[PDB]
């Protein structure tokens, strides 16, 4: 066995001192339950999570996009996983780098590889994604300038980082934010008056969502997407 | 008349940085509209909102605290109101404390005291608020040490600060909290695996709810009840 800082420094990407203040804010846990010392010694024996996604003792470098349909959360384990889209022992040695809420559509990044899914999704690297969203009503006027210079959205004690609106027509937009709080897109549009009844991701930094997938299928990312990622 | 940003700066207590800062991101209402101006005119006739509270100009020191039932909202604005149990023009000059979802019941303080009211929500506070909690499924053992030490939501950069969790019996317990992260208890719970399906509120500071408050119910505060929420 080994310790588990040394285990989460290792397979996330971070320094020892880094993976302590993981540990510290309760950042991970073993086989479900919250870790808070970087000394308790770990096997293979034991499911290692780092901000809920499960980390494989054996690493070999896989990476795929998937088109996730609505009804399914991106969970390991009341709704049905989007890692029942792929077969075993695939299925068990991948984590997601993003998650997307139930209902949400679209761009989902699996990987087992623990350093390049916490870059993505690190504050620090600021990763964009872009979501292709559909309003109950119209768009207003002052829409766009809201999302650019943040909206203060109550449960909050900042502000939404500025964000880069497209209208794409009056009832849907593309919104591309760097960060990703509970449930930011729908309380961003119902903080500005309006209800999002439609979201769907299909880019993260510089990668598409493949227009062919069907909702369910993913396919292997290319070495270029890859690379585009981190 | 005068300008948006000197209402809201003195009636919710804040420095000019921050009345500014709030009504540009998109905090501040008139009339039911977001204004993103600090220089636009304000009569009092008009009606102000900072994060959908509605402010009062002139401000005469009023302070309730009513027993919420289910299937009512906080607002002004798909369900009735907790106003709906006061008459008018009362009911049309005060604002809460602290607000509660729709199905969650309990202590709500009503006032026309912008300053007193932001002290008791303001992130940058620590006001107690005390939940008598139901859950789907049994208590663990490890729920106390988990809100003490904090949990790490999904969507949020830092873990819960330390609440104080109380086990009454094996489905309910009370939840001290000093946040107001957005739909916080609930999530809280989620975390932890469990399912809140019931939520009653009934301390905020050392402010007890009234027993003898029937749903719907209110009285007005005792002087040493305002005083104990300065």
């Amino acid at each position: 066995s080994l310790r588990l800082d040394k285990f989460i420094a290792e397979n996330v990407g971070l320094t020892r001192s880094q993976a302590t203040k993981a540990i510290r804010q309760s950042a991970v846990k073993i086989n479900g339950e919250i870790v808070k010392s970087g000394s308790v010694q770990i096997s293979q024996e034991d499911e290692i999570y780092f901000e809920d996604e499960l980390l494989t003792w054996i690493e070999e470098g896989q990476y795929f996009m998937l088109n996730k349909p609505q009804g399914c959360v991106c969970s390991n384990d009341d709704y049905p996983t989007i890692y029942q889209f792929f077969d075993y022992p695939l299925a068990g040695k991948l984590h997601s780098a993003g998650r997307l809420d139930v209902d949400t559509t679209g761009l989902v990044l699996l990987t087992d590889d623990g350093q390049w899914s916490h870059r993505i999704t690190s504050p620090k690297h600021h990763c964009e994604k872009t979501y292709l969203v559909t309003l109950a009503d119209p768009v207003e006027e002052n829409y766009s300038a809201a999302c650019a210079e943040g909206i203060l959205l109550r449960g909050e004690k900042e502000p939404t980082k500025p964000a880069k609106l497209e209208i794409l027509d009056d009832y849907n937009v593309n919104l591309t934010i760097s960060e990703g709080r509970y449930h930011q897109v729908k309380r961003m549009f119902a903080a500005l008056g309006n209800k999002v009844v439609g979201l769907h991701r299909w880019k993260i930094g510089d990668v598409v969502l493949d227009e062919s997938l069907e909702e369910g299928e993913y396919r292997p990312l290319t070495q270029s997407e890859i690379e585009k990622l981190v």
